[PDB]
């Protein structure tokens, strides 16, 4: 009986075996737009992706990974907020049942259909499982999606989706170039926090985007065929793998733009 989305094992579940569920800095929360801050001290955001080393795909039975190679100095997250430099680890999403939900974070409680994370890890703790330890430990980019437009970019994981239906099922996923996930603007909101699964670790930067990417009705659809159960067990189709928005308590979101 271990954590995921369902009735009886879901996000208000999950402070029973992580009790920092109901910590001082969880994640995510709602980004109230009028309250964030604009703040001129925030740089703009380095996104270095130009020598990304995706490696594989893999469905791990709460969201799919696209997992990168990050033994060197390659695909790095630096600036914003940031002080020194994060390494590229993985990407996965969250999305929804239907297009109307999906998002973990929400602007002004408007939920998007889905959420890109875009994880890094602190190169001043030399790997992902010392910096998950640490406060300053890890940079989320999130980039919210929204129905419409395909993104010519995302196909490429769309279409490996298939191969990967079940828990525990990867693929070969090399060359993957998540340069083509993003939008235009790099403008962001930004927040200390967790990670939004447990074991909720509250040792994330948040770096949320505000420009949605737009993806289409069939792509979305096929990240819905993927299930949460393992080959050859009942079919839960995995859907509304997201966690709601929790309390901001005494945190102040700092807005990158005017
Ligand atoms: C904790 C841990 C360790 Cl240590 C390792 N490892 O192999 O070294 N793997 N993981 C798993 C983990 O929880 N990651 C995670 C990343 C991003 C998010 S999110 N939704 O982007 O906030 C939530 C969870
Ligand atoms: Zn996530």
């Amino acid at each position: 009986h271990h954590w995921g989305y369902g009735k009886h094992n879901g996000p208000e579940h999950w402070h029973k075996d992580f009790p920092i569920a109901k910590g001082e800095r969880q994640s995510p929360v709602d980004i109230d737009t009028h309250t964030a801050k604009y703040d001129p001290s925030l740089k703009p955001l380095s996104v270095s992706y130009d020598q990304a080393t995706s490696l594989r795909i893999l469905n791990n039975g709460h969201a799919f990974n696209v997992e990168f190679d990050d033994s060197q100095d390659k695909a790095v997250l630096k600036g914003g907020p940031l002080d020194g430099t994060y390494r590229l680890i993985q990407f996965h999403f969250h999305w929804g049942s239907l297009d109307g939900q999906g998002s973990e974070h929400t602007v002004d409680k408007k939920k998007y259909a889905a959420e890109l994370h875009l994880v890094h890890w602190n190169t001043k703790y030399g790997d992902f499982g010392k910096a998950v330890q640490q406060p300053d430990g890890l940079a989320v980019l999130g980039i919210f999606l929204k129905v419409g437009s395909a993104k010519p970019g995302l196909q490429k994981v769309v279409d490996v989706l298939d191969s990967i239906k079940t828990k525990g099922k990867s693929a070969d996923f090399t060359n993957f170039d998540p340069r083509g996930l993003l939008p235009e603007s790099l403008d962001y909101w930004t927040y200390p926090g967790s990670l939004t699964t447990p074991p909720l670790l509250e040792c994330v930067t948040w770096i949320v985007l505000k420009e949605p990417i737009s993806v289409s009705s069939e792509q979305v659809l096929k990240f819905r065929k993927l299930n949460f159960n393992g080959e050859g067990e009942p079919e839960e189709l995995m859907v509304d793998n997201w966690r709601p928005a929790q309390p901001l308590k005494n945190r102040q979101i700092k807005a990158s733009f005017k």
